[PDB]
């Protein structure tokens, strides 16, 4: 809407007070003038229409329980965006400010959050396997970069293809949560996953095992269900990844570790110079090798860890 930039304040899912960037005009509206051509955040009200209505609030307060999921799918979509323009000179999932839009409160007790092609969408969750899930920065920001993805490799959502596309979104969600520096780890959706067990979560990418998933070529799922395994092999990258980060040992493959913001610098070129829609996890070892030597040289420790990465998960 056209008004005038306000900033108000609420309460996010875990109970923290943040402030948010507003739009006034008769109400307070989550929209946030700031950033790009806007983030907007959107009340579905419990049902499946989406957008639904733009969240507008008479007193720019938002410490109502029903507000909390707003507060966080604003504010860490904003934190998102800020990651991607600070780290990556990118701005916006398209590169050119797209306006970024929320919607909260989708559908009754939906324990999943998705992008749609178009819009982040967040459910509340059951109270028992999740809670609302915009509570996860890693999450928010797990989503925001599937519309990076869509805009620049085209990675399809299925088999290989489709378990890169979803290990990009667990790096780069990751990177954001550590960006923010709130409680960062290597594991995705710990702070909404099942409230009533502490110390677990959806994923883990230091150690995929920990919760069932391959972080090994040889282990990788083969059948069809969850298109094919995206959720399952992405474990198999994911370990990847952290290994090229923190380093370590892994079925006998020593890695050296070179750290988050080099591992970002080179996921971020292999995702936007070198990715397509078809990509294999071989290929991916090839692109993030290329990546690497286009910013650190042939002969670097970077590309050597890369490769040792790749080795330990059996990727060749
Ligand atoms: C099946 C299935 C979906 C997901 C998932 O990652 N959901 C998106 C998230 F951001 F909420 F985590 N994990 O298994
Ligand atoms: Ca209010
Ligand atoms: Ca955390
Ligand atoms: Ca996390
Ligand atoms: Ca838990
Ligand atoms: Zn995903």
């Amino acid at each position: 809407i056209t008004g005038t930039s306000t900033v108000g304040v609420g309460r996010g899912v875990l109970g923290d007070q943040k402030n948010i960037n507003t739009t006034y005009s008769t109400y307070y509206y989550l929209q946030d003038n700031t950033r790009g051509n806007g983030i907007f955040t959107y009340d579905a009200k419990y049902r499946t229409t989406l957008p639904g209505s733009l969240w507008a609030d008479a007193d720019n307060q938002f410490f109502a329980s029903y507000d909390a999921p707003a507060v966080d799918a604003h504010y860490y979509a904003g934190v998102t965006y800020d990651y991607y323009k600070n780290v990556h000179n990118r701005l916006s999932y398209d590169g050119n400010n797209a306006a970024i839009r929320s919607s909260v409160h989708y559908s009754q007790g939906y324990n999943n959050a998705f992008w749609n092609g178009s819009q982040m969408v967040y459910g509340d969750g059951d109270g028992q396997t999740f809670i609302p899930l915009s509570g996860g920065i890693d999450v928010v920001a797990h989503e925001l970069t599937h519309a990076v993805t869509d805009y620049t490799a085209g990675l399809i959502y299925q088999n290989e293809s489709g378990a890169i596309n979803e290990a990009i979104s667990d790096i780069f969600g990751t990177l954001v949560e550590f960006y923010a520096n709130k409680n960062p780890d290597w594991e995705i959706g710990e702070d909404v996953y099942t409230p009533g067990i502490s110390g677990d979560s959806l994923r883990s990418m230091s150690d995929p095992a920990k919760y069932g998933d391959p972080d090994h070529y040889s282990k990788r799922y083969t059948g069809t269900q969850d298109n094919g395994g995206v959720h399952i092999n992405s474990g198999i990258i994911n370990k990847a990844a952290y290994l090229i980060s923190q380093g370590g040992t892994h079925y006998g493959v020593s890695v050296v570790g070179i750290g988050r913001d080099k591992l970002g610098k080179i996921f971020y070129r292999a995702l936007t110079q070198y990715l397509t829609p078809t990509s294999n996890f071989s290929q991916l070892r090839a692109a993030a090798v290329q990546s690497a030597t286009d910013l650190y040289g042939s002969t670097s420790q970077e590309v050597a860890s890369v490769k040792q990465a790749f080795d330990a998960v059996g990727v060749k």
